[PDB]
């Protein structure tokens, strides 16, 4: 295990974060897939820990291997204190991989995380670059409060995904009648 800022910010120990950033650990450094200390301390919600990151002037829109964000990471653990600081300081959602971020969102049956990023300026009828969309998921878990605002949003329903099936292909096979008569409309 070696001492850097990441073994801090996992712990939450803003004591042990602050000491090594006065020793010079530089909080741009990334781990592997390229983690920061502040994707970590804005998942873990550390209030502390992301203002002395951000003092030490971690890059507040940094982009790990998944194309996450601290924003994001903030947003989806429920991290409201975070998520205030983190805009404050420039973070912006449009810098990470929305269609990732709203097809996840949806993968979890979460409508308000979808509405959080389109209240935070993402566009969530972006997909995925393998071409799946939020829309896609929505219809495959059946979630139909989540197709209305999709649809709502503009969600593209005739958008193919990397296998050619498009939202309104998959609503068919799954003979959900209620979703399939909102294609219509
Ligand atoms: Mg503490
Ligand atoms: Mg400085």
């Amino acid at each position: 295990l070696p001492l850097n800022l990441c073994f801090a910010a996992i712990r939450e120990d803003d004591l042990l974060l602050h000491q090594l950033l006065k020793r010079g650990l530089d909080p741009n450094e990334s781990d592997n897939n390229g983690r920061t200390p502040l994707h970590i301390a804005a998942s873990k919600g550390t209030l502390n820990c992301v203002l002395l990151l951000l003092e030490y002037h971690a890059d507040p829109n940094c982009r790990d291997a998944e194309g996450s964000v601290p924003l994001w990471e903030a947003m989806v653990e429920g991290h409201e204190k975070v998520v205030k600081v983190l805009l404050e300081h420039g973070s912006t959602i449009d810098a990470g991989d929305v269609g990732h971020f709203a097809c996840t969102a949806a993968e979890q049956g979460n409508l308000k995380l979808l509405k959080e990023i389109v209240l935070h300026g993402g566009d969530v009828t972006r997909p995925r670059a393998t071409g799946t969309s939020a829309l896609h998921t929505a219809v495959c878990e059946e979630n139909i409060e989540m197709v209305k605002y999709l649809l709502e949003q503009g969600a593209d329903v005739n958008k193919q995904d990397m296998h050619g099936w498009t939202p309104r292909d998959l609503a068919e096979q799954q003979g959900h009648e209620d979703i399939k008569a909102l294609f219509r409309e």
